């Protein structure tokens, strides 16, 4: 798998703020912008919601959980997203076992705390619940990050 790279960039950006005096891994947005800037990679500005308006107008979107995984292990930056009526929340995915067989691992910060965050070891059906973890959809930028 040649995800190495994007999982550096996580573990790096974790520790990292986006936002002055904002920990990462206390904000979701700021932690994939972090993740972003690391790979060389382009991404939407803005809070959750924005970055997933920018990535459904600009990005590729893929078919499932499974897909995405994939597209990770192949070395792709891919950012799970789904907006809420209030706020949204976004991630980054990385090459691993699917949980409950169906929904790829993560990383992702979270002002929500601990309950919110990932680091590489709650899937994406771990951090959003029941009902919404059904709903993410998947994007992965053109060109890959890792060699």
């Amino acid at each position: 798998s040649l995800d190495q790279c994007i999982v550096n960039a996580c573990k790096n950006s974790w520790d990292k703020s986006y936002l002055a005096g904002t920990p990462n891994k206390d904000n979701a947005s700021g932690f994939v912008q972090s993740v972003a800037a690391e790979l060389g990679v382009p991404m939407p500005r803005g809070n959750a919601n924005a970055m997933v308006d920018g990535l459904e107008q600009s990005w590729t979107k893929l078919a499932s959980g499974a897909e995405a995984a994939q597209k990770a292990a192949q070395g792709f930056l891919v950012i799970a997203g789904l907006k809420g009526r209030t706020y949204g929340h976004v991630a980054v995915v990385i090459s691993g076992p699917l949980y409950r067989q169906k929904y790829p691992m993560c990383w992702c910060g979270s002002i929500a705390g601990a309950v919110g965050q990932s680091q590489g070891l709650k899937s994406v059906g771990q951090v959003w619940n029941r009902t919404d973890r059904d709903r993410l959809n998947y994007y992965v930028y053109s060109l890959a990050s890792c060699s």
